[PDB]
RNA sequence: GGUCACGCACAGGGCAAACCAUUCGAAAGAGUGGGACGCAAAGCCUCCGGCCUAAACCAUUGCACUCCGGUAGGUAGCGGGGUUAUCGAUGG
């Protein structure tokens, strides 16, 4: 279950990339590291984000602490990332 | 001479990238003026394949790391194709 990446459901889709990649820095910077953070504005892609921790740690603890988040309208879901292929 | 090609010329010459100023545009970018990287169609057309932007509208709750909805705008100086044009090596 536990993953290097959080995959962030339900994001507000009328933001740009730009901003919202640095949004989600701000909120999920202080519970560690960040490796990158992947956003796409794709249909497949639109509403989701993924941020990967250095830590797997650091990745439980934002996803645990922040789940439904009220983020630009709308709630933050947070699972794991189902496969990591960071490398 | 006309036509379909072709570009090693010759003649007239033509265009104008980046960058800047300014205007329009949510943006990509486009218009105009200055400016030349280059260009034998770098004249013009978005029918086809790409690439760029993606605000508004419609759709999408979606697990990616190759990129990808519709729609709209852009690139004709990314390529194809269409159509029009100067000269004529001896040039085919
Ligand atoms: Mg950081």
């Amino acid at each position: 279950r536990p993953n290097h990446t959080i995959y962030i459901n339900n994001l507000n889709e009328k933001i740009k990339k730009d901003e919202l990649k640095k949004s989600l820095h701000a909120i999920f910077s202080r519970f560690g590291q960040i490796l990158d953070i992947l956003v796409s504005r794709s249909l497949k892609m639109r509403g989701q984000a993924f941020v990967i921790f250095k830590e797997v740690s650091s990745a439980t603890n934002a996803l645990r602490s922040m789940q439904g988040f009220p983020f630009y309208d709308k709630p933050m879901r947070i699972q794991y990332a189902k496969t990591d292929s960071d490398i």
